[PDB]
């Protein structure tokens, strides 16, 4: 029980990634575009006040949200806004929740969430009561990634079913070290890995250096998002710059990247990018 | 080979160890998401301690029992008398014994100070004895589904998982290799059995003026024994003979020491992978 | 997807090249374990061929047939003439291509000098055509089960392996790493696709005053093409335009060349593992 | 069909490597001694004359055997000695076959084995015409691994069913260069790998430098043989020199090694011994 | 080539750099052992500035005067305009370039955004104007034992040190190293000149979340200009056109910067040597 | 001026290391015995109470003092005491002098010096007031080097020849990472260089893992001193444990060294042990 | 005495080299351009038939020789041609001589010097009989570097104060593994050094892998010279192939490389180019 459903990805996986990128809308198009490359400025996304998660109980303080991109089938990204005395109480959610602070402080259960905290909570996995701290808003990238539609329902113990595994309650990226990039064109640049699927894809923090040019186009064979947390990257005649977001779904031909200051960029992709040509580069005469 | 346990962290019970759920000696119950640091010299050594199903007129020996689940499965600090002597035999559950003082010999092989050995379930092994003239004291680690107990048999049980069977590992002799936690990368190990899932034992070297820097969120079972040296660990120092036991989910305080140490580890979950030991750091 | 046969040295199938049990454009039949090596400059260029399936009217190329398979698998040089324009549609087997000279356009993406591409069977294809006003020289790999037939269709055909859709990969732009074998340590390795049982297809750069010293017995299927450069194998010497086909278990003489040179290779096994490229040197 | 009866490994494996070392008698040992280490001289091994693979036509030279170890399933180590004319045609063997040419020179085939070269003959495939080289006399290291005892049987192509992704037709140690030894205790020697099982076990020679010295026992919960080729090595009071042989089956505890002038020594283990606890150094006070 | 003053900490003077003793725009003599920073904006922009020895209708420049000494060595931003147009010839000092913004023409080469030259004295250039028709700001650096002039010359000195003539160096084609010191193990380095004593000149770029942990004693000179970002040291935030001076044995603060940043720095001692950068963590 | 008389070393140095451990008179010894390891309780040694710098003014207070060794020279090492409320005036010493933190806390100038930190000021170079810290004694190993015995002078700024390139003014081993160590026998050991000399000699501290055994008994030619800080190490049938000191001057013959705890140990060697044929391993018959 | 007048190179160097690269007039320039690549087809430089080494007996068979670069101190490069039948005396020469051989095979003394062969004669070191091998001409780099102009002396032995250590007889560049590039613009390029300098310039061969792209301009504060044997390399819009050459003298700006095929170049330069800001990439808006 509990865990059904899990849909395909887009360029060919078996699903067991459980984030579901493929075929999603964004918040700037009418419909899925496949193939294209999607890039957005999240503050002008409009700020839909007087959320809350389905099932919460009515009396809850209210967040807000901007959809960046979602699916029919439930799955999405969203930059949410909890208040000040924002306080829910314990329970699970019947889908797998990413968290990734971006402004301010939250606490899940024990656990304190400050700037650019994450975490991974599965399907089924129980939370403590969870607040905002410090007395002023928190700003969170809100990922629900399950196959149905995420719902609160509150519960004393885990689902039975619930892959506790995988639960990652909270992941300081700031104490975290930097390490080697996996692919072969961001050389000049570092990689944070927070988590990795069974298939070998993955959420981390990408660090690009000053002076940088990846120098070619790339035909990127999977489902990619990401937001901009600071600095800046020039791809085509875009830049990109703090609370930017993107989305490319499989088989986009991202333009060239530049950046003379560098930056900081949460990213998520549904594939495993260390395997022979899954970044292929790309410069036609 | 019949009811192996799931683990609290959700691993699929292969690992055979059972650390998931388990009551202190300083503990009315499971305390989970706690950390429990205590002096096993100051545990109730309760004398008279033989192992169920071996002949009576064996001479007993004592025990200090650390922690233990209803199953069965538990962890002990016993001291064997100067003349025991045991028959040959095999155990209903896995066995783990780690020699803190004096020596033993299991069959034909001697198990001196910081020996070790693995037997699985259902493996034969032949008479065995203190060694010395003087008391031998072990980490009497008892693992099965079911409680432990010796049973006569000639030969091996069709069924024993025998290629997991270490008869007599000398950690001294091992060489320290590298560590695999990001955070004790100021420390060496020495791996003395790992699981099919990766989880293991293993002897942690903390060299001299360690700090992790920050706490630890451990999303797995762990428990271990202090051999030599000092560890603090928040306001509490574990020194020569104080053992822990941390549930999965814990938030391990910072670590710190200036002399440095030798500890007896053991966790059921393979460490290597993202997202394993978080180090946590809150402010206010 | 239907009917892969398994690998003459014992493979599962799963690789789907069917390189194994090949007739070359020199040979009446398939000869076992002979390498074969010939200049494609001689071969025959058949005027007037089209792909089964594709419309009529649609401006015809020619082919030069290398190597070919019963079951319909083959290799051939093929070129498309200046205005040649084709539609959209799927092939009804995999189909791998590598352009020689001129530039292609594959829906989207250019294929310009030495770019690549792998069509699994059933992935949808945009409309294509030649570049340039020029003619384009193209490796043309027909691998399915089926003979290679075109057949118009506005989406991908539900059971199409996508995840193995490589659209477009210049090589010219991808770095060089270091080459596999032990045997050819002397010369770099760019790897174009890997099978899911790590047969592939690459390039390779032999450095100058490259000597391999003694023969190989190759148990494997390889073919290859020579872009630049030469390498003399026994008293034969490969230049630029020259193809290759060695069946499994062939015994391929020294390789010698003080110049090097850049080579198209394709191979069905994995070669990493221990005794799949054995150094022979028989004395008298 | 062909493909039968592979018994599982005396220290616990699950006998895909079908190699069936485990319980054997030795030549100098009336019945299999478990846990007992073995050394003993092959030249003071009785070599029965009129020697004949099973199956073979009976016009064909015979060739003489000293059988080393022996399990009564079939499966066998021998030092076989093949006279100047001998030629045998070409067919299958019902079991796997090893050879690996100690002295003189063999032809399998169309591929010549000289001086340390090897070959893995699995079961049903097919060989060509085979026969002694040059008009002298060659030695070989003759094992027979099958679960049936091994037979020749006429056939013009291969088995049906044969394992023919294991058939190393021929590889010449010499031309083979040395590379890093796998245990902690040979940390000062060097290793040729020339055959991995799928459960990580296999065939190697180990060179072992000058000055050598592991310092304890070792208990060794695996099965392993091994041929003394060129060298010594003393192993507690016992000295194994050129032509000497030994048999270790699953959980012997071996003397302590030592050499002033090293040498070359053909091995074969049924398990991998990279894992962790696989080769445990002893030494008892 | 005469004059070249010793080095505060203890160096034999080879390295011409001069940053020895110097003044801060922000303070009225030099303070011994004491770091100071400050925003370059804020620093007064005397108007007019011309080199000595110039012709008198050649275009002037500003100059913002960061810290110098009463030798003549000296660090500054100077900014010249659209038009400006020089003549061939020589300097009397060593005179580094560091472009901030904007681009210039020393003699046949383009210095665009952080291009770098050094400048031996007594080598010549040739003609120099600005480029695009935009002002360029400049870290004009003037190291010589003697203030800098300019002087007409259609040949280099014959004892001018030619071997250490950087011409130009674009900065952003430069791939980015390894970092020298244990304590900035997270951040790269790009290494623009080298002493004959091992001190010289760098871009260092600071990945986010950094933290040092400890305050660091720095038995040598430094300074630096910060390009991009941000770094926090005590309770000072180092940003855009912010500059520092740490003469020998200064005790720089802890270093923070969750964004990270890009940093211009100049150093006159070797940092490789045991014992060079001293983390110092006091209690109390 | 200032630096004059640098003696050369006794294995054949050129004395640019200034340290002066040749030919040193022991605690525990009535001459200088060469080529005689020699080990001591530092606790047992004499503690000559009333002890002050040579030229400082007499109304500073007094410490005491553990004279370790010495030559008539004037260089030594000795385990000095300083009272609570201890405080110097500022200016320099005619001679090297390092400090090492044993117990509790002292104050050079402006840096603090607490547990196990350390200092090298060389000759010339001045110092400011300096203090005890923290209302309890420190304990430290102070050690006189030059060619004239230490002698206090006051004085505003640096002497004009001073070497105040090697001027380590405060050290806190504690926050310094451990690294490889240099000898072939302690591979199982780490090492934490403190300074290194123009001729490669150096201070280190060195912690010795548990489970130790050099196995062999070593030739040192040169000249080494130390102070077990922690834990012990059996060498011979000797056990240094915490406050014990060593001499071992050129030629020593060091028994086999042995520690089932392991330990941490400040040691100070006057040869670059890098060099083939430095750290010779000896085992007679 | 011999050794005398080195002068001091272009760029800044020292003059240890003894290469005088510095200055050179090409065959394609009426005098030295400075700061100037040139690039030229050896085939089109004209061939002066009969030359002979001054001091030679007149006799000896006469050669032809394709002066490439010179200086009028002496210092030069050229192509020259032996005939089939030439034989030449044992003796010495006045001034450093460096050889290549481009085709045919050459003796010099006991040794042959075949194809891509090279062999370094410093001045006074005594060569013994040198002839022209298999029956056909061979071609040669013939290079000339001392300060007085080279002639050849018969002498018994070698000159007193000849450079000895720096001979190197005979080396078979084929036979020489391939090893990393230098320079960080190369890194997709091989090295074989033939010969370093005690300043650190050299001689060596560069292989240029196939797919080559430098992406920028080389500012070059050294001196280079280099001949094309095999392959291609577009260097700007000039196309060096098989028998072209090149000399760059201090403080060139180098166009940008590319070549699809890859190619083989002897290459000689006179400074490190280990060192910071010894290649600097250049690229122009």
């Amino acid at each position: 029980f509990l865990h059904i459903a899990s849909v395909k990805e887009d360029w060919g996986g078996d699903g067991r990634g459980r984030m579901n990128l493929s075929g999603r809308r964004t918040a700037i198009a009418k419909e899925y575009l496949p193939r294209q490359y999607q890039f957005f400025d999240t503050n002008t996304v409009m700020e839909k006040q007087g959320w809350r998660v389905r099932g919460m109980p009515d009396n809850i303080a209210p967040g807000s949200r901007r959809l960046l991109t979602w699916h029919d089938s439930g799955a999405s990204t969203s930059r949410v806004v909890l208040p000040p005395k924002f306080e829910a109480p314990s329970g699970i959610f019947t889908a797998d929740l990413e968290i990734f602070v971006i402004k301010g402080a939250i606490q899940l259960g024990e656990w304190q969430l400050n700037k650019h905290s994450y975490s991974f909570i599965p399907a089924g996995v129980r939370i403590g009561s969870w607040k905002v701290l410090g007395g002023e808003e928190a700003e969170i990238l809100w990922m629900e990634n399950g196959s149905v539609p995420l719902e609160y329902k509150y519960a004393q113990e885990d689902h039975p079913d619930a892959r506790l595994s995988d639960f990652i309650p909270a992941l300081d990226s700031k104490l975290l070290p930097w390490g080697k990039a996996d692919t072969v064109q961001f050389v000049q640049a570092n990689k944070k890995w927070l988590r990795k699927d069974i298939n070998g894809g993955g959420v981390w923090l990408l660090a690009i250096l000053p002076h940088f040019d990846n120098k070619y186009q790339m035909i990127q064979p999977y489902n990619e998002e990401g937001y901009c947390l600071t600095g800046y990257c020039d791809v085509g005649d875009y830049r990109i710059v703090k609370d930017h977001y993107w989305y490319c779904p499989s088989f986009s031909t991202l333009p060239r990247h530049i950046t003379d200051d560098g930056g900081l960029f949460f990213v998520r992709v549904d594939r495993d990018l260390s395997k022979v040509a899954t970044v292929l580069s790309y410069a036609p005469q």
